[PDB]
């Protein structure tokens, strides 16, 4: 195909295969007809929603084998990260629902056990189907049933440390699972790595490894699916696919179309970020640039270019990238990993115990920092602060706008030490940058607006809203700036000049930097009514990010309900 | 009421609102209603700078209104237009960021004499031969659609490109693949002559409908009104399309409009025969002594010259129109009757008729004559017209007679000599003027095969294949060097080559033409063959394009002035 | 669900069966859900046959069904709100098979109508009535002693209205037994805007239910019989999405409102405006423009792109439209409220009080001025010239092409003070546009023909026509531009060379324009014949537009007899 469709498809064999058990009552000479189908379909209701492209035409006939060879929901499927899995979502009572996809109250950005029983694991993180399908092997063979365990995992996704881990330990139990990579040699980027470049291990490691099959000749995926079914043991199948395979747009630029906007302002803070690289790397030749397979989202890419000497894609490595840096580090070179929120949770024990208690100088550019919108929880940045600001020797910064982005960053790299800067995905209230690459005093706040009752003390991108809340209710306002060290002279001045302090972060309240000042104000005696606003104890649904935040009450409208509440 | 202007002005027009149109994108920020007026501007600066640096002028001037027309509705540069030959691209040009710089064209290091992507990246396909405006828009939409950039393609036409086999096959194929391109045929009944053929009688009449095409109109081509709204409605059309628009020749200029033909190109404002004009002498007196003499021209009878033969003997002249290949074959088969086909045709307008003259005439060697003008360096035209090749592409093949005359009595003695020659012959001349020697007015051939010594002298030997014979005299003043005007590529004068060889001690080939597989080559493999150990130097044109410049400059710039050629025999000695 | 407009009769065996609304109610519970899904069938194919309104029927098929369900009608009293979503109650009210004539001439009219039906309680048309209709019918009922119910469906953006907003009041006051039940989609023709929209009872004396779900037919019917019977004001909120059930209409509301029957001019003089409006709007900062909901009708697209901090959508507010530009005025702004001739009406009190009365510089683009076609009287543009010439201060004008409108739009806007502007729906006679922007003579009309004996003196869009009577009697023309004030040189001095005038204009004969040149040669004693042409005194009943001109006798044909005759 050339064109996405943007009228409704005919797909009359498709219609008649709305489940898996519909589509095994079809014959084998149907189901290169079925996916011919199937890919119009999909084409036509991605074009409709937005959402993820490239990767789900690659596993189209690879889902249509599947299905029809396996007894799903009984086997039970698990499919890496997901973002590969609208085909599955289509054949699995879901294709007319599709036209909620990534909506508010529609269908969920990847498969999810609470949407449907043939969504064995929620995945979005990459890199968990070997470890979850083991699990369910294993509780069933201990139960005494007879279902089979599959995972489809990417090559990208196989770079990950936990999948090395997750294969180990299958040959050590001898499980029988089947595990299918789904290689296309790409990640977002061009999959760079050792492994990438490898692709036997998978022999060597206990697992019977059958392949290269090619991924979109169904009538060999499904014989050979059909004969490692009833295999024993852990079995290993290589498939080929094309990302994109059959949308030749795609196929000639699979970056641009692994992800795509629904069919017909100021710079993102990712953009601002890669600017900061360029000009500090183009100033500083010790700095350098590490990325976990994001070079597009975090932005590296002029960065890459320009220094590709001072440049590392450590592929789906979150772990590696961070002892790395310390690392470098200890040779005095200037690494600065960029890492986004919710993806520096699987290096956490790296950034305390090679970095943080080493107290080694290394820069943690966090984007997607809170709510990310559509990808939903799974990639919610909700916790950074919380579970940064409790350990010892981070400096936590946050800032409001670009220009603050900028100073902080600069800031960070400048301290001799570990820190951290936080900004959210998208783009800001679009305020002048300043061009200097200057910083700014560490643990100072900054007061933007002075008032008389109520004092807000903002941590990071809410500043805005907060203005015109605070000029509805003529309130104090302070731009923080810093978690840690908290500007406690500021803090401890408002607590005795206003009647109500309120903290406003895009993090969870729990642990979060309200909660850092409630633990000054109640160390020093200070008993200012205090109300923290943040993000809510529990895991807010897909949507579009204004949807969630205005459910959070993190708008203008819902922070002044909550003060004049107080109040 | 339009106006005809009648005088070029000699100072720079007043034009401010074509000044607020410098680049597509600013045109397309002005108002329909402004257009008109636009396009008067631009017919006067257009006049204006083509009297300061001469150039192309009648077509040009036809599609003003066009131009303006196609890069306000098209997105330009991201659309993609093409400009069929691109003689009549000034206009475009003068849109597209160039205005200011349109007084260095045609000079060396200015703009050059047709549209070229390295120029701009508002030229999508570098033009100068025609026909290949629908292939390649083709080949652009063929690649859009499957990258899924939802460009427009439009090539822009004229009707005597149109006549050429090339364009039938684009047309054909464009409906096979059913590709979104629009051709927009720019009819004004005109080619640089009068446009005669039988395409142009059906397109008086008026089909690209039968073949896969949507066909809208005719339109007038000078309506503003009319064409913003058509194309406007064709640009969201899907699938083949193909707009008639019928232009005048010289519109605005009355001068032009009245001599078409004499207004194709001018000299900016205020010596002995050309080479062409040689030519059509001798076709005419040989044409008094022999009723079998048919003269064919692919649509160049003004640059060939064949003027004073169509007059004298019009039932013997053949234009075929921009159709190379067929002037060809068809000679191949009056040859075949006994008739003496002699075809005229430019040394880089050859190349497009190859295989015909391998296969039609030299492996049947049939008795035809191919008069080959604008041989060697062309000048302001550059490098998309430069007859570079034609003694390395002609020289390979077998039963050719190749011939490389030095002045104006060789060329008419070696036509003679291929032309009675039982077999095919072809003779190469310049663009231009030459020496200005006494031409003998009879009509005899010289003997094949066989050089003219020129100049007795000893050590170098300047062994010269054409018309850089004058300048080699000069070089031989100083050093005493013998010189062979060799009037023969192919059979070579052997039995000269071996005795030099033997009596010297540097042969120096010189030729215009490209030293890969030219002239000096076959001395290079004849000396080889017998195992004769001289030193060679091969002079002539080097292994790349040369830029557009006066053809002095283009010479010197390639060494084969006197200058040149004495620094090359001096730092070989 | 649905994708296609049927093109043949869809079979509807059970809708066949619920012809009326006792019939309907003989059926059971359990047949309503397919019930509504025959009648989706019939609406898009019959609209598709006839066209019309379109999204918001299909929006309430469920809440319609459940009406005539739960209450006893025609007994109960059920007002529709506008009535364009009352294609479905036609077709539960003996009117299915004459869906076939809707909105074409003697056929079934845009809305519901007494005269039409007993199942019609109040023709609407003009929106937001329906609170105060039913409220007026449960007052009277209680009086009587007759214990019917009382029902008004109302719309989100028909209830932005001041008048519903005093209707709620009064019904509390008054304790009086009424459901209102409030049709929310997030819609109106446009997204709706405005301060209820986002908060979208109890404090106003009413008994708030919801929010529900519009389109669970089984919550729906529970719901009406428990509040059926429930004593006092009773408010129910409804959601519904407009265009449920047909997936293009779903996703594209605002081109889905209303359609054109399934199968080259000048452009609509609503178009010369929108265009008008953002030339004059880049040549002068003061210029502001307002509408009452009406974006796409009066055509502010561009516009609102624009110059988004100069549009200004007040919501279903002609009241408050005309005030507000009163007070832009005030300021020495330049405030142009567009707003159709039918709508105008409703905002008198403010032109004349506000605008008039203070000769503030606000220009009234009225749209829609005459006759209007299928949408029949209520939105008739029949009045303006003779509401608005009665009014001092006011210059009027009524421009006869489209270059004419252009000029006359800027004489108004540049006048410095009230003005009115009037054209008709639809396209002209597609003459030139002047592209500049100046002003003509105030006052002065054009001789667009010179002949003898009779003068036609037109105020109006009837130029083409009349120019074309004029070919056969060899008839004087004039272009009068303005009514107010009149061009009484020229009046004069054809009074005195003619036998006959002729007045011609698309507005009533009573107190029209023909009756301003009456006025005046009244008062100057000038006893030439006068014939006037324009609407009669009744409402004419929608048809094509070109047919309801013909009844008027405003064509060639029509124009040249009456001439005729007089003469
Ligand atoms: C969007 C998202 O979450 C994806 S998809 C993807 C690479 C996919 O490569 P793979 O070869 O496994 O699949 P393919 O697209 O079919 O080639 C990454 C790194 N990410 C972001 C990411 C980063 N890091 C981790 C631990 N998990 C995820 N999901
Ligand atoms: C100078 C040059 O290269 C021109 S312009 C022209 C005829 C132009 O006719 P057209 O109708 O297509 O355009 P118009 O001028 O607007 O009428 C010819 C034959 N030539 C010489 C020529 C000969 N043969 C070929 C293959 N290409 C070219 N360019
Ligand atoms: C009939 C007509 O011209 C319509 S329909 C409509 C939208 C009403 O939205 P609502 O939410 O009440 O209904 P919905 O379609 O179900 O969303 C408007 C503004 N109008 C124009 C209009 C303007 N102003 C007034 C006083 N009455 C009307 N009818
Ligand atoms: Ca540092
Ligand atoms: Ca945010
Ligand atoms: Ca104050
Ligand atoms: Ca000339
Ligand atoms: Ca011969
Ligand atoms: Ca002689
Ligand atoms: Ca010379
Ligand atoms: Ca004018
Ligand atoms: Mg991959
Ligand atoms: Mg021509
Ligand atoms: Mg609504
Ligand atoms: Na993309
Ligand atoms: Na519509």
């Amino acid at each position: 195909l050339h064109e996405i469709p943007r009228e409704r498809p005919a797909t009359p064999l498709l219609d008649r295969a709305s489940s898996p058990a519909e589509l095994r009552r079809l014959g084998e000479a149907d189901l290169e007809t079925l996916a011919d189908e199937l890919r119009q379909y999909l084409l036509y209701t991605v074009g409709q929603t937005g959402g993820h492209f490239g990767a789900g035409l690659g596993v189209v006939e690879l889902t249509i084998a599947l299905h029809y060879v396996f007894d799903t929901p009984d086997d039970r499927l698990v499919w890496d990260v997901g973002h590969q899995a609208y085909p599955h979502k289509i054949l699995t009572e879901r294709r007319e629902l599709m036209g909620t996809l990534r909506q508010k109250n529609g269908l969920a950005a990847f498969p999810r056990r609470a949407e449907s029983e043939y969504d064995t694991f929620g995945v979005g993180h990459s890199s968990t189907s070997i470890s979850a399908a083991l699990g369910m092997a294993i509780a069933a063979r201990l139960q005494g049933k007879e279902r089979k365990s599959v995972a489809v995992i990417g090559d990208g996704a196989l770079t990950a440390g936990m999948a090395f881990e997750a294969l180990n330990h299958a040959s050590e139990v001898d499980a029988d699972m089947l595990v299918i990579l789904n290689d296309n040699d790409m990640s977002i980027s061009h999959n760079v790595g050792g492994l990438s470049n490898y692709l036997t291990l998978f022999e060597e490691l206990g697992w019977n490894y059958i392949g290269p099959i090619d991924g979109h000749d169904l009538p060999t995926l499904v014989a050979t699916l059909r004969n490692m079914r009833d295999m024993k043991g852990p079995q290993f199948l290589h498939v080929v696919t094309k990302k994109g395979k059959g949308f030749a747009p795609a196929e000639l630029d699979p970056i641009g179309y692994h992800a795509i906007t629904k069919l017909e302002g100021g710079p993102k803070y990712s953009s601002v970020f890669g600017q900061w690289l360029c000009d500090m790397a183009a100033q500083d030749a010790r700095l350098l640039g590490i990325t976990p397979a994001m070079k597009e989202g975090s932005d590296l890419v002029a960065f890459s270019e320009r220094y590709p000497e001072r440049y590392f894609d450590v592929a789906i490595a979150e772990q590696h990238a961070v002892t790395l840096a310390a690392g470098m580090a200890c040779e005095g070179m200037k690494p600065v990993v960029a890492i986004y929120s919710t993806f520096l949770q699987r290096a956490y024990d790296q950034l305390i115990h090679d970095v943080a208690v080493q107290h080694l100088d290394v820069l943690f550019a966090i984007d997607r920092a809170g709510l990310v919108g559509e990808d939903g929880p799974t990639h919610a940045g909700s916790f950074d602060i919380s579970y940064l600001r409790c350990i010892p020797g981070m400096l936590v910064m946050t800032p409001s706008d670009e220009d603050e982005l900028r100073k902080l960053l600069t800031t960070g790299y400048l301290f001799d030490g570990p820190a951290a800067v936080r900004y959210p995905r998208g783009s800001g209230p679009n305020h002048p940058i300043d061009p200097d690459l200057q910083p700014v005093e560490i643990g100072k706040g900054v007061v933007r607006r002075r008032g008389g009752r109520v004092a807000l003390l903002v941590f990071g991108v809410q500043l805005a809203e907060a203005m015109k809340v605070a000029e509805s209710l003529d309130a104090t306002v302070v731009d923080m700036r810093f978690v840690k060290p908290l500007d406690e002279a500021l803090v401890r001045e408002l607590a005795g000049s206003h009647e109500l302090l309120v903290t406003i972060e895009e993090n969870a309240v729990m642990g979060g930097a309200g909660s850092a000042v409630g633990e000054f104000l109640a160390s020093e005696g200070l008993e200012v009514p205090l109300l923290q606003l943040g993000l809510p104890d529990y895991y807010v649904e897909h949507a579009k990010p204004s949807e969630m935040l205005a459910e959070c009450g993190l708008d203008a409208a819902g922070i002044e309900k909550a003060v004049r509440q107080r109040l």
